[PDB]
């Protein structure tokens, strides 16, 4: 009934595609190694033999490739394609990336769209799945119903850069979560194995979680006022101390550690974890 | 019915003393500063004037202070009273701190066992705080029908230093996640309040954090194979290439950067991030 064209059979693009096709698609295959990964044949997806086939093959295209530079070398020889095409890009990079791509598309009669999939490949079609779109609205508007069968669709505004900063903010979060599952793991390794600890962490983890929603409310107020910064310098000094102990890194605390310094000198030692907003401008 | 005798009223040690009153115990309380904080007269606690008092109100004496050196200070005057007395101590310190504290009350005939009061004072009752202890076995048995008022109890083994270390442990946890809040929180400032964009971090921490449980598994029986390593450091040099653009501080995601490069080098690249646990050894 309806068509489409991938750019990208990776993990996450075959995903993409398997989708299209479960969902009775009509789908455009582009795979950088043809000779090694599916290109989805036994589903029913059809291999573009060049780029130029690729955005021929349907008015949609949704590009999944390693980088914007990939990007860029994949469509060089194909540009004079592009006109009336909408393209979603969901290939992971910063705002300034997607604003220049965007830029140089437009200026060859395109409309663009920039996404962040916030999802693992095997979460793709479930509801937990979410995907941040950012650009052209009339494009996102005609592309919604295609876009859904994927993922929940969150659209936040015209600069196509806003998905791609929303994008890396929530994998800054992502990576906090590891370099504390890691140090956690890590220091208490010697007394007991990582499955079990996880009985422990994982509940704790929650309540910490749930503990940050009244930490935001508190930087949108400007309170910060009431344990505080100081009584929380020693217990990161225990954990320092702790660590060495254990023949354990500690690298993964010190910048926390720090940034409750610089607060505590400008005399915030008695608010709390909330006012540390301001210190990392 | 019974009794009890607290060492401490900030706001963990005045919770605790609250919950016994509540649940009708007889209760003793060592206040630091009687003359601006209150001695919970009113809801039935008596004032032990001395540390001496304090240690003959009760055979069970509970203890919450700022620190270790804390507690060796305030108890100084009042070893010889120690005898056939159960000691809970519940200030936050080192394994070896609590090792040592152990070795000299033990000394004076006395049993000890420590704790981590993993919970904010206002979880205290609730069925979401949890205690973890360790050390006397016979001390633990004895006073677990007491210690249950305020939290699940969760007993692990004879050695007075093995609770320091779970606590120690899952609070670098809770610090990777606030250094995650932080991090994330500030890159997006410039484009949605902190408490709007807690719409998208919560649920987002939530998936991730059941995606730890993945990586316990894979690293108990050390598998790592299988996005990998190399994509990943591509993913954290756009988050700080983004991070400076916006004028904030990419310190926070640094060590990951350093654990992952090392990682590589040693051949890891393919594998997933599970893999680093050998690193911060």
């Amino acid at each position: 009934m309806s068509s489409v064209s991938i750019f990208g059979l990776g993990a996450m693009g075959t995903a993409l595609a398997s989708r299209f096709l479960e969902e009775k698609y009509k789908v455009a295959v582009w795979n950088r190694s043809p000779e090694k990964a599916s290109s989805l044949l036994g589903k029913g997806a059809t291999l573009s033999h060049t780029a130029v086939d690729g955005i021929n093959a349907s008015d949609l295209i949704i590009i999944c490739l390693l980088d914007n530079a990939a990007v860029e070398a994949t469509l060089a020889g194909a540009l004079d394609h592009l006109h009336g095409k909408t393209i979603i890009n969901l290939t992971n990079g910063t705002p300034d990336q997607a604003r220049k791509l965007s830029d140089r598309f437009v200026s060859h009669g395109a409309r663009y769209v920039h996404g962040g999939i916030m999802a693992t490949p095997s979460m793709i079609g479930s509801p937990y799945a979410l995907v941040l779109y950012s650009g052209s609205p009339d494009a996102f508007k005609a592309a919604e119903g295609d876009l859904s069968v994927l993922a929940k669709c969150v659209f936040l505004g015209e600069d196509a850069g806003t998905a791609s900063l929303h994008d890396l903010a929530l994998l800054s979060g992502m990576y906090g979560l590891f370099s504390g599952f890691l140090h956690a793991t890590a220091l208490v390794r010697s007394s007991t194995p990582a499955v079990k600890f996880m009985d422990l962490l994982v509940p704790w983890l929650g309540a910490m979680t749930e503990y940050t929603k009244g930490m935001a409310k508190q930087i949108d107020e400007g309170k910060y006022t009431s344990s505080n910064l100081a009584m929380q310098l020693v217990g990161i000094q225990n954990i320092i101390d702790a660590s060495e102990a254990q023949q354990v890194s500690a690298e993964f605390i010190r910048p926390m550690k720090e940034f409750m310094q610089k607060a505590v000198a400008a005399g915030h030692g008695g608010d709390d974890i909330s006012s540390l907003i301001d210190f990392v401008k």
